[PDB]
């Protein structure tokens, strides 16, 4: 599923993603449109490590999903890279969050510390009566 703008934004919020430890909508949006386009069925090879980005957050099958093709990575959200590529994002978003409660946070995302990262977000989610 490819989602419109707004409608992404009030389905994150829906999902208890504003303010979640802290990071508003605004980042989130910024985050998977940079991300993935709001493409659930995103996907990214890297040859390089063996590994897959998964869904509308690029998760990664390294560290967070199992995809089992990944010579032994491990699995810190506990769910196949599969559930990363549903129409329903309910269980990206748990994973996103998991993601979140690390040290980090939203900065294990590059694309977040290039894209979004004190930059003026407001854009991801006026309109969008979130």
């Amino acid at each position: 599923k490819v989602f419109e703008r707004c409608e992404l934004a009030r389905t994150l919020k829906r999902l208890g993603m504003d303010g979640y430890r802290g990071i508003s909508l605004a980042n989130w949006m910024c985050l998977a449109k940079w991300e993935s386009g709001y493409n659930t069925r995103a996907t990214n090879y890297n040859a390089g490590d063996r590994s897959t980005d998964y869904g509308i957050f690029q998760i990664n099958s390294r560290y967070w999903c199992n995809d089992g093709k990944t010579p032994g990575a491990v699995n810190a959200c506990h769910l196949s890279c599969s559930a990363l590529l549903q129409d329903n994002i309910a269980d990206a978003v748990a994973c996103a969050k998991r993601v979140v409660r690390d040290p980090q946070g939203i900065r294990a995302w590059y694309a977040w510390r290039n894209r979004c990262q004190n930059r003026d977000v407001r854009q991801y989610v006026q309109g969008c009566g979130v």
